[PDB]
C-alpha cells in the first residue's frame, strides 16, 4: 500500500470566509523553523501563491523541505505542494491541502488538512508525525481566536 | 477545538466488495489483545454485529474498551462505537468508521478509516495513537492479501 491520505479535521467557531484569510496570512514560534523563498504573481502583479525553502526542527530532528504554495479563494483551500527535501527522502509525491468550510450547521467552521502523500516503497512510513505537527499548529492558531 | 476526525485513506489492489467481506470477517497476533462478549442478531436470528469488551495493549500500556460493532454492506462500512474503556478517559465520543470503495479508476479499492471523536475537554489528546495502530493494522492484513 503505496497511495494514500492523511486527515486531521477540526471544527473551529469562525466564520469560513474569515477563518481561511486567517490561515492563508498566518503560519509557531517557539518551534525552531525559519524559511528563505519567493512570491509568485500570477500576471496582474499580484502575489498568488509563493516558493519557499523552510528549515525547521520535527519531533527533534532538523529538516529541510521546498514547498510551493497556492491557494483557491473561491474554495477557501490551500495547497502546499513539496518538491524537495527530507521528506522526499520517504515520500515520491508530498502534497497538503487546507480547506475551510462552513458547518452544514450553519454558523461556524471545519477545517481539513489533508496530507496526501505516495511513500517510495513499502518500507516508508506513513506521515503521522507531519498529521500531528499541523494539528498542533492549527490547534495552537485556533486558541489565539475569539469571537467579535 | 474539542470535536473532529482522522482519517487514513489507503488505496488496496482488490475488488471493494470482496475487501469488505475479508475486513468485515478479519481482525494482529503479534499484537497482546484478547476480547470477550456477544453476537448481536437482528430479529431473523443471523448475526448483525456484536459487542465485544477488548483487551489489549496500546503503546505498551495495557487497556480495555467496550465496542458495539455494526456493517452496512450496501455501503460496504463497517462502524465501531467505544462506550467504555480508557478511550472514554479523554474522548466524551469515540467512533472508528471503516469504509471500503472502488476506485473511481475501476479495478482496485480505498480503504478509509476514519476516527470520529469528541474530547472531554481542551486538554485531551487527538487520537494519533489509535489512528497509526489502525493504519498499522490494515497495512499488515492488506500485506497478507493477493491476487487471484
Ligand atoms: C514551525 O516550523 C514550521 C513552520 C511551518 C510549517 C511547518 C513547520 O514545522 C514542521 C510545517 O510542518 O507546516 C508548515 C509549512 C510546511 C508544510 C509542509 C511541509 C513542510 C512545511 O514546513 C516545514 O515541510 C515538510 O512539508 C505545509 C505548510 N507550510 C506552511
Ligand atoms: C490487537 O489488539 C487489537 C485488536 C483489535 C483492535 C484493536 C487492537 O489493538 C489496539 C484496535 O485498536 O482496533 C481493533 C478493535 C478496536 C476498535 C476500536 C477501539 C478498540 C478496539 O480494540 C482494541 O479499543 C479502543 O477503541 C475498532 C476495531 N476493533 C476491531
Amino acid at each position: 500500500g503505496l497511495v494514500g491520505k492523511l486527515v486531521t479535521q477540526l471544527e473551529v467557531n469562525c466564520d469560513a470566509d474569515i477563518f481561511y484569510k486567517i490561515v492563508k496570512h498566518h503560519e509557531p514560534n517557539v518551534i525552531p523553523h525559519f524559511f528563505t523563498g519567493v512570491q509568485v504573481t500570477k500576471g496582474d502583479g499580484l502575489v498568488s501563491g509563493c516558493i519557499k525553502e523552510w528549515n525547521y526542527v520535527l519531533e527533534g530532528k532538523a529538516m529541510t523541505a521546498v514547498e510551493e504554495t497556492t491557494h483557491a479563494d473561491e474554495t477557501r483551500t490551500l495547497t502546499h505542494h513539496i518538491t524537495e527535501g527530507d521528506a522526499m527522502k520517504d515520500y515520491k509525491k508530498f502534497d497538503v491541502i487546507v480547506e475551510t468550510n462552513p458547518k452544514p450547521n450553519g454558523h461556524g467552521s471545519v477545517v481539513t488538512y489533508s496530507i496526501v502523500y505516495e511513500k517510495i516503497n513499502e518500507d516508508s512510513p506513513a506521515p503521522f508525525d507531519y498529521l500531528k505537527f499541523f494539528h498542533q499548529n492549527i490547534v495552537d492558531m485556533s486558541a489565539h481566536i475569539c469571537s467579535s
